[PDB]
């Protein structure tokens, strides 16, 4: 991959190897007692634990074997995409003592790498969940825990990375894998950043020490633009390093409160800021969402800030009419198309973009398929109904 000249146009294969209740609510809904959600497992840790090893494996094997298949990779290619980001949890490689997680993801990851090769699609392998959790998000596997830097969890994470490095950073997949992402979304504000930097450095060095020339992808840990400019630099002989920035405008009341023009201005400025940075950078996660209305987006048994139903947030608008894309107002469809186009322009201004995510069961703001089929995601992805919203130079 030419990170200097080529632009990544990609989708995440989210909800596949790490369960996210909002992406596959059908796997979590059976635990409901009518309208009471207090008994629904909040993450994959608790879901596998509640089910037990046998049931969890049965249900996950059906999920893994159907959620993403070769046909998805064909459709991805057909739609003009050239890339997928593949989240995977540490537990696919290594279990902590007493971990309830079941394994078997690796078989499908490797099928995926073959399907990518067959369809001329490049790949990041993304270690999306670390033992103890690096962020307390349900998508780390373990909600509301922040223990990645406690005990032996960082070392276990590095051991899992070494496994990933040896299997996937070598010659076998040199034509497919164009990045290994050390850790998805470490929650910088609650972590020791010096230790996180040392972890990134250890990972970088470990990978190169294997003889691998695979790009090392470091997530920005929610730091300000430019924060990583002086870390892992060619000045220190540290090369083939890409910063992965994630961008949304839905996870606080203040962001949700913005009018569409201001949402677009924020998206444009993501582009301007990224352009100033020293490392190659890619927007590895973003979506069309202008609300946090998707059921369980904030987590199982948590409502949406958009309708004043979470975290003492005040009401902004009703979520029910936004759950089904067939029901959207023309205003929301227009706002969505404008927002997607602004983001595309912003992200192609540097290394490109990786939409979160390829598919969801019924959350349209978060599905490349659904948005495309409804004419809201440009197809071809270069199509613009709202050209030059940002005025890039
Ligand atoms: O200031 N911060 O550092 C910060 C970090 C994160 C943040 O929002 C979190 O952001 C997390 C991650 O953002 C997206 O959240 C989506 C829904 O969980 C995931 O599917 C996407 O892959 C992911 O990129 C959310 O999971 C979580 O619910 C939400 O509270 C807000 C502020
Ligand atoms: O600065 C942009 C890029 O320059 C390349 O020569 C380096 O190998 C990368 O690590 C870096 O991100």
């Amino acid at each position: 991959w030419d990170y200097d000249n080529n632009v990544i146009r990609g989708v995440n294969l989210g909800g596949w190897f790490v369960l996210e209740p909002y992406m596959t609510p059908s796997l979590f809904e059976p635990f409901q007692n009518g309208n009471d959600q207090s008994g629904v497992p909040v993450d994959e840790y608790h879901w596998t634990q509640t089910l037990g090893k046998e049931a969890a494996l049965r249900i996950l094997q059906k999920h893994w074997s159907t959620w993403i298949t070769e046909q998805d990779f064909k459709q991805i290619s057909n739609l003009g995409l050239n890339f997928v980001r593949i989240p995977i949890g540490y537990w696919a490689f290594q279990l902590l003592d007493n971990d309830p997680y079941v394994q078997g993801q690796v078989q499908y990851l490797e099928k995926a790498l073959g399907w990518a090769r067959k369809n001329n699609i490049r790949v990041w392998i993304d270690l999306h969940g670390a033992p103890g959790s690096q962020n307390g998000f349900d998508n780390s596997g373990l909600r509301d825990s922040y223990n990645f830097q406690n005990g032996d969890n960082t070392q276990v994470t590095l051991n899992v990375l070494n496994t990933i490095f040896k299997k996937y950073g070598g010659n076998e997949y040199s034509d497919v894998v164009i990045g290994i992402e050390l850790l998805n979304e470490p929650l910088g504000p609650v972590l020791n950043m010096d230790k996180l930097k040392q972890f990134f450095l250890d990972g970088y060095n470990s990978l190169r020490q294997t003889g691998s020339v695979t790009p090392v992808i470091i997530h920005d840990a929610f730091q300000v633009f430019g924060y990583w400019n002086n870390f892992l630099t060619v000045a220190e002989g540290q090369w083939n390093v890409v910063v992965d920035h994630h961008h949304y405008q839905v996870f606080s009341g203040g962001e949700l409160s913005r009018n569409i023009n201001d949402h677009i201005s924020v998206a444009c400025n993501w582009g301007w800021d990224a352009k100033k940075e020293s490392h190659w950078n890619v927007a590895g996660s973003w979506s069309a969402a202008l609300t946090d209305c998707a059921k369980w987006l904030n987590g199982v048994n948590r409502g949406a800030r958009y309708e004043g139903a979470y975290d003492n947030a005040p009401y902004i608008g009703s979520c029910q009419p936004l759950l089904d894309i067939s029901q959207w107002s023309d205003e929301h469809k227009t706002d969505t198309r404008r927002y997607i186009e602004a983001q595309l322009d912003a992200f192609e201004y540097t290394g490109g973009w990786v939409f979160w995510s390829w598919k969801t069961e019924n959350a349209p703001e978060w599905s490349f398929q659904t948005l495309t089929y409804n004419g809201l995601f440009p197809q071809p992805v270069t199509d613009r109904q709202f050209p030059n919203q940002c005025g890039f130079h």
